[PDB]
């Protein structure tokens, strides 16, 4: 009912111009690109997108581009998620407005909330959503939330949702959630382990760096499923090194700045707090950037 | 140069209407009820806020109001902090228009920024705040943020950094940071170990319990500084049997209910994902009540 | 019943020779030092009595002579804890019929085990203790065991349960336990925040830094009962700044080392892997030995 | 130089009798059993052979055992690790006597060593082992000691260090010491990922439940290697129904209650504080160790 969500497909990122204003054009770019690197889907407004440090405008505005741009193209999901219900009920009627395929919401977070309280929020969006499924994020390095697989279990068997996105290093956890829905949609969300994560149970994935080498991550889907296991490992010790070189520099920013030497992104800037890329990592970056084209 | 920060300041909840929109009339006669407890200031916008739900508009109108009813009577400290930089500096910028005697800030979270970032985060702030004092706000279990001492040396060492808002129930650092700042404005944050927080170093607290019942933590104090060992130590116990019964129901909404059946909130609802109080428990919550306006 | 236990007690250190073999002579001239402080008791072969790096017949061993020196003089624990059930009541078994006045034991540790599986180990161990009590010792930090309030206030219930040692920072949570059990004999762990603990509920600690410098914790436990908030609070600072340094330089090391400085071990040595104490750091401990030594 | 360490051995369980002594007779038919299962090796007296229930005599006296039926028939390697640098020295040397070819220590725990002290540890272990190599323990969720990367790197470069033991379900992390060290014996530790672990870098494994189904492992590996990607999750799928019923019962005295009805133990028991199976359990460990004999 809802396989068209399995697959592929990057968090995308939200391009900011000199001033940390919206870049709308590099933003358009953006999405073009990754429709040329043969990806499933896009995933719109995630922590990737720095959706926590802009406003419910902001957020609507770049998902509307981002439908412009992919819709009827590539599969589009946008995360809606806030910690407050009602304003993540705002998103997720907007994403339905602009024809989105499905909604996506990270657990509430901050405050603690009760389990009980937890599905009444996803039950809140799935109806804003007004038909389009919902996407379970459970992200707990960043949430704070850890959910058990009993909840898990709940939440992904609520009317409306059709899939899990499980940024989750936990691959037994992985592989239970598989054994207990063998229909659902699960999206491996570390990208560090994509290749572990679909062997576990994933059947799909979203991730950040797939921004810059999707062609990779869908070569491992390839490699696992024709058998070649030295292949997909020694793409995904390929991909580690690159992501080796993004956490030492940070993530977001490095990926904005490959992009940028990839000719994609005009300005490759985080909102503050994010600080500029240091100065001494631009060589690095540069060097992947140009290995990365060539490598196309 | 900030003693004028030190006390006993309820961090102000926002009382919402029954439709969860801003009820401007109860939260004015929230502002007076706690001028009329004797408190010596009051915190807007804060963790106990439910700042995170709600929009920057809908903080700066409630900063705005809180200014109106309280400037000039009590210490206003306002509580500025996002996860963005620009957002907590329009924040800041707003209270010093509206004539706050300070501002403070949360460590932004969810994502990882590094202790640098922190810091020019902080920085920024009170470049914004352009001349009020900063409160840096510290509660790890919120954050996911746990700062060591070190790092809390340099931030409270800042240039425009006049005070500590310390929610750790760790008194060994609180101790530490008593020591090596003698004349920092240090306040306890949990209520709950309040006494002994005082007794570690703290000069004064900042705390949701008190929008109900400040008279025991002002009680405390006195205790503290007559020598009253016992009467510290039987105030901070019924203290903490308030705290459990609002832990079992939920903080914030068992405080607006209190408050609700004080004739002081109209409305005693919290945002969504928020649900209301359990109808188990109203017996409970008027009898508190009760009792809390019959102790007076 | 058990009121006999209250007090201040140091966690006893277990003097090694240079070839890391039990001191027996540095053992009991500690054993009689600690006495000349004025404690109210001693606990042997605790966490400070490096127990788990020792065997059975060693900890047996320094129980027999530690009964031997202070029996009928202070009161005498017998931390008897093992992962073993079997173990434990071995030792349980010897310190009764050494003269003990009564037993401890951590919680088992480094395998998970249910919470009935650590009530009926308790029980196992109280039986075969014969008579004299049990101190239950919960310390989160090392043990990676962490007891909630129901579970304390079920194991503090036990038949045979006379006291409980808590080594934890929660002041919150003792509090809950004085409130719960108003007679209970109830240790405060960490000495750097004794005077807090004291005012949260405790009525008596078990300490390792007390072997150096019992008359500040008795002297705090004065100051409150007095009324001296002031002089318990300088105290405590004093306090903390020996365990600051404590830290910097190993605990258990550092207080053998100042105790070599004081002429009452021999050889200040803890067992490997614990290392020896950096010659840099050597100067100042020797310093704070004769400040304590005038001090008195 | 140490490739004959690799491949996929048990983590030996201890049989103990029906007041909880060492089984001799059950140990080495379970020893004999392993090997008839055609494991390449067997793990001596590590965290699954209880050896923190067990003293140093017993640990020794189960070491020889097995050396006199396993060696020279597949890899003995001797699990020596205690907390205490001298203990664990005390066994390697037993080891080195019997005929091992490698020893193994978990890094020591409940109190916190500095890094350098825990180098320390190893090579004190590694001198008293004479000769034979060193395989690196590391297991977080028991020890609560959590090493980095460039820790981990430090320790397998070690003089005398030949494998790694990575109970660790990070496996990012995995991925990361395969890349730095293409050479390392890697065992995977945690059986329930077993498939991913291997796909991630390991090259073996070492586990509690390869003692009642190690066709099951071997079959994995075998998968892996012929590029059968999807029989090794088949495989994995049923390891890991069997592991969610061994976390249900507990595991130790759920593999060993299997052993039971599969005539290799004559009793099932863990030493207190496990508790017994429950009776509710024996009907499904019954049906378990059928399927798994006519699995064969
Ligand atoms: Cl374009
Ligand atoms: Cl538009
Ligand atoms: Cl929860
Ligand atoms: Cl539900
Ligand atoms: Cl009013
Ligand atoms: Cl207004
Ligand atoms: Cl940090
Ligand atoms: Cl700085
Ligand atoms: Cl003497
Ligand atoms: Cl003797
Ligand atoms: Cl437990
Ligand atoms: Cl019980
Ligand atoms: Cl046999
Ligand atoms: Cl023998
Ligand atoms: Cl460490
Ligand atoms: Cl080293
Ligand atoms: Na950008
Ligand atoms: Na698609
Ligand atoms: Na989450
Ligand atoms: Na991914
Ligand atoms: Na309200
Ligand atoms: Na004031
Ligand atoms: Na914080
Ligand atoms: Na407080
Ligand atoms: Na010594
Ligand atoms: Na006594
Ligand atoms: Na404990
Ligand atoms: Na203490
Ligand atoms: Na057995
Ligand atoms: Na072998
Ligand atoms: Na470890
Ligand atoms: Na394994």
């Amino acid at each position: 009912m809802v396989s068209h969500l399995r697959g592929v497909m990057p968090a995308l990122l939200t391009p900011f111009d000199a001033q940390q204003n919206i870049d709308r054009a590099s933003l358009r770019r953006l999405v073009r690109f990754n429709i040329e690197q043969g990806v499933d889907g896009v995933y719109v407004g995630g922590s990737t997108g720095e959706a926590f440090v802009q406003s419910l405008s902001e957020r609507e505005e770049v998902l509307e581009i981002v439908a412009e741009e992919a819709k009827g193209k590539i599969t589009l999901i946008a995360h809606v998620g806030c910690v407050s219900t009602a304003e993540s009920q705002q998103l997720a009627a907007a994403a339905k407005r602009y024809g989105f395929d499905a909604v996506s919401a990270v657990t509430p977070f901050y405050y603690p909330f009760s389990f009980e309280e937890h599905c009444d929020h996803y039950r809140a969006i799935i109806d804003s959503a007004d038909g389009i499924p919902m996407v379970v994020y459970n992200i707990p390095a960043l949430s704070g939330v850890k959910l058990t697989l009993e909840q898990i279990n709940q939440l992904v068997t609520l009317p409306g949702v059709g899939a899990l996105k499980q940024t989750s290093g936990d691959l037994y956890q992985m592989e239970q959630i598989r054994r207990a829905h063998p229909e659902l949609v699960l999206y491996n969300g570390y990208d560090e382990i994509f290749a572990s994560g679909l062997l576990a149970g994933a059947d799909g994935g979203i991730g950040s760096t797939y921004n810059i080498m999707a062609w990779r991550y869908l070569g491992i889907v390839q490699a696992l499923k024709e058998g070649d296991t030295a292949k997909a490992q020694q793409l995904q010790h390929e991909c580690n090194k690159v992501i080796d070189l993004l956490v030492k520099v940070g993530v977001f920013r490095g990926l904005k700045t490959v992009l940028h030497y990839m000719d994609v992104l005009s300005v490759p800037l985080c909102r503050k707090p994010f600080a500029p890329v240091e100065d001494k990592f631009q060589a690095e970056l540069k060097a992947l950037a140009q290995q990365l084209m060539q490598e196309r």
